[PDB]
Parts: C-alpha cells; sequence; structure tokens
C-alpha cells in the first residue's frame, strides 16, 4: 500500500455571491465523498468562513472544489486560503452545517 497520512486544518473565508443561498446543504455532502471534517457558515460581510480538517491527501483536492467549485445557485469570482495547521488529531469527527 501506499503511506501519507497528514492530518491538518486550514480555514479559510470563501469571496463570491455565496451569503443567501443554500449551497451549505451540498457543501457538506461533498465532504462526506473524500472523507473530511469542519463547518461551514455565512458572515454579515458577503463571505463564507470554511473550514477543511482532515488528511492532506484528500484536502488537496478539496481545496479546489471550494475555491474553482462549488454550487450552481452561489458563485465564486475569488478565493484564498489563510494558513493551514499540522495536527495529530482532528478536532472534529464528521462535517455538519452551522445553523
Amino acid at each position: 500500500g501506499a503511506e501519507g497520512n497528514t492530518l491538518i486544518s486550514v480555514d479559510y473565508e470563501i469571496f463570491g455571491k455565496v451569503q443567501g443561498v443554500f449551497f451549505r446543504k451540498h457543501t457538506q455532502a461533498e465532504g462526506k465523498k473524500l472523507g473530511l471534517v469542519g463547518w461551514v457558515q455565512n458572515t454579515d460581510r458577503g463571505t463564507v468562513q470554511g473550514k477543511l480538517q482532515g488528511p492532506i491527501s484528500k484536502v488537496r483536492e478539496m481545496q479546489k472544489w471550494l475555491e474553482t467549485r462549488g454550487s450552481p445557485e452561489s458563485h465564486i469570482d475569488k478565493a484564498n486560503f489563510k494558513n493551514e495547521k499540522v495536527i495529530l488529531k482532528l478536532d472534529y469527527s464528521d462535517f455538519q452545517i452551522v445553523k
């Protein structure tokens, strides 16, 4: 088999018209495909503070799923990251949406 168990945690605030729509429902779904955790929630500025907790092996792909991809409703004109964090264990066990 192959080795590469690097668990990290990076949070960012995606831009674009991702506020006032129904994308979170799918944002948590896609996270199950790979097996990542975290949380999703909009702000009162015009962005969405989303975090990608899990193995880099998957995060490397999830970073594009939210940066380039997203949903048919909302839109993403631009996006960026803040600063990842190398951890030994994920604070969360499963992906969930914030009310």
